[PDB]
């Protein structure tokens, strides 16, 4: 019954990272202004760029380069030695208004509760009893691993480290009647930009103590646990400089890491019409409140809509086998107790809120009881 | 044991497929002239704007001005009515070479079977028995249904169409012992763009006859079937007009639409050292040998690889209860007939061949007998 399974994450300055942070600083900021902006904000970086994408109708009177300039600021891109600089990039603005024809199919004269999808698409929600808060270990590990880099970045204690780093760690688990128990860590990968003064062993060796073993527990970790520690041997070159980031490209790193299933859209950018972000916020709440609720042990829910309909076209459950109710049965009790029209998600979650930004790194779930942490109390 | 499922796909003049499609073009134009270019091109579109950003070292002298206008005229973006045109749109280029870190780290006076994983990342396989070609009947139908629509585009039956379009397929299944049976078909989605003079009466009635019931067997329909045809009521503004695209904006499209897993990355605009898109197709390419090998009616499989490092950190297999087999026994079949390091990959698969514009749209796996698709005769 043991087998592995493999989760990554990234750290605030991972190009594509970079990217959805920006988009949601700037969701945030037409926010603040105007609880009803209609936001779809893309973005680009590349060496020395920040190009925003996209389309925007809001009252909001927005300094795009201050909101740029900050949030790279905020990530630790101050100088030209770090291969990008908040001080001296360049910010391009590529923003037009809402389509007209979008607007008046999705949400113009609508009452809010009954406003359409801002598009098609498919969503799925996940939760796994495997951690308290509900999210698989693999990935939850990832995330603390490039948080931990953060940290010594910014105390000073590893001055040597950049933003931009990649976390990878392969759990060995067991299973329990579609339940999943993880036993071990298999394998651990850290990749971090660094400067050009430290030399590979120092970072090897302050990976494994300073890094892995103020995360990992020591009972997950025994002599045959494999690490990959700066596995390509230089990392000077990094963020934007390195590697092309676009908004978007780390879907999965935002969600369950490979486990459940994921619709295809990106989070970051969006207000809560785009239903790829609310839906997907609302089918986390569902699964997490169906476990936190004692019906299944880990749940995945699927939901679909289309543009200009609030009610969704489709809702479906799986239980992994870790419920005595029917899948049906499932599916019965969601329905009575959750309405997924976009229009009553962003009242339920709060959905207009600026805390946007918070959510674009380290993953949208699992994390500072946001509303789609906190469970609903089920009535069946 | 019924229940619904849900998988979308899009249209070659969908802003993100354009993406794709010009990040895929620009990948041929260097392989046709250099077999080992190392390739990672973004694409960007907005209103009048492709934008290439990304790295690429390579050989090849390529005219980006000539490679993104004909992707754009094949795709049928040919005039400002349409909202974008290929003769009179802004190309803008922002690509360096690859960073030498990463070259050092990778492939660099490497043996080429022996070169490292272009980066770290985790990648899926999936196939199922429920159709020929081993594809979710799901998406298989809402690809066909874009495929119709730019058929009669281009013969001229529907001239008011656009090159833009969505669609949506929820089927209804049945279930034996993890194998999925589909029933029929719930509820069709299409969403295309057209021209000013079309009413939607007129769209509505050519949508369901001359593109739903040229797709969609009428055994799958019946009197319940829901159809939500042009559902946003208008949709003239269109293509990167009505909203920006991205490369790798669609992976849930290009590969299992919501059924199976995905690792995260996106495929478009890389060669064949970046894992994202070989080790996917190698890992299609397992699930279908053992689908088509008759030891399982669906499966998944996992594989992982750190940046610099030829063998996969991990493999696993999931069989939906559809093996007599284990997992445990599956996956030893698995390690006994194939080598997933990408200089093995690359030759068993043969991806320095310039077809990968022709996977850009329409998924990337079920399609044209590509070598992926072709099963492996396995030994056990
Ligand atoms: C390996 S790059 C993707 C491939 C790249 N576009 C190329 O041209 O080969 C993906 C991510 O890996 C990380 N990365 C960049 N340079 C690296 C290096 N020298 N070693 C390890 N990881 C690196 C960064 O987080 C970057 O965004
Ligand atoms: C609905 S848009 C995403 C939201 C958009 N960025 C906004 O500003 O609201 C996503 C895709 O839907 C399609 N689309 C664009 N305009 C549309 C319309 N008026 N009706 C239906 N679908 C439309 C296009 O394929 C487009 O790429
Ligand atoms: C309990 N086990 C054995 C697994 N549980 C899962 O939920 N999935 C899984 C993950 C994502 C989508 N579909 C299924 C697995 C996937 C693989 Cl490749 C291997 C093992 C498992
Ligand atoms: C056989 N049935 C009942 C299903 N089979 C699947 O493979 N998955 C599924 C799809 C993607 C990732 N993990 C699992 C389902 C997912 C849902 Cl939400 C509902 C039903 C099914
Ligand atoms: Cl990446
Ligand atoms: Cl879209």
């Amino acid at each position: 019954g043991t087998f592995l399974f493999t989760s990554e994450s990234v750290g605030e300055g991972h190009p594509d990272k970079i990217c959805d942070q920006i988009s949601d600083a700037v969701l945030d900021a037409h926010l603040q202004q105007d609880p009803d902006a209609k936001v779809a904000c893309e973005t680009v970086a590349k060496t020395g760029m920040i190009l925003l994408a996209g389309e925007i109708t809001s009252r909001a009177a927005v300094d795009y380069q201050k909101v740029v300039r900050e949030a790279v600021k905020h990530i630790g891109y101050d100088d030209s030695s770090k291969g990008f600089d908040y001080k001296t990039c360049n910010v391009l603005v590529a923003l037009e208004q809402q389509s007209p024809d979008i607007a008046q199919g999705v949400h113009l004269d609508r009452n809010e509760e009954d406003i359409g999808a801002g598009d098609q698409g498919l969503m799925f929600g996940y939760a796994t009893d495997e951690t308290e808060e509900c999210m698989p270990l693999t990935i939850v590990l990832a995330h603390k691993l490039n948080a931990k880099l953060a940290e010594l970045r910014r105390n000073g204690t590893l001055p040597w480290l950049r933003p931009d780093s990649k976390t990878q760690v392969t759990v060995q688990y067991m299973q329990d009647r579609g339940a999943v128990l993880p036993i071990r860590v298999h394998t651990i990968v850290i990749s971090v930009q660094h400067d050009e003064e430290v030399c590979l062993d120092e970072m090897r060796d302050a990976l494994k103590e300073k890094v892995i073993k103020a995360v990992v527990p020591a009972k997950y970790l025994d002599e045959d646990t494999i690490y990959h520690l700066q596995p390509s041997g230089r990392f000077v070159i990094g963020g934007p400089q390195g590697d092309a980031g676009l908004t978007g490209r780390k879907i999965i790193v935002d969600t369950y890491g490979g486990w459940g299933a994921h619709g295809g859209g990106a989070f970051s950018g969006k207000d809560y019409t785009k239903v790829d972000r609310s839906a997907a916020y609302a089918a986390r709440w569902v699964a997490k409140s169906l476990v936190k609720g004692g019906l299944c042990r880990r749940v995945l829910v699927q939901v679909s809509y289309a543009i200009g309909v609030s009610h969704p076209l489709s809702i479906s459950i799986f239980h992994y086998g870790t419920s005595q109710k029917s899948e049906r049965e499932l599916l019965e009790i969601v329905k009575k107790n959750f309405d997924l029209r976009p229009g009553v998600i962003v009242r339920d979650l709060d959905l207009k809120k600026p805390i946007y930004q918070r959510t674009a790194a380290y993953g949208h779930f699992g994390r500072d009881s946001f509303p789609w942490e906190v469970p609903k109390k089920l009535k069946y």
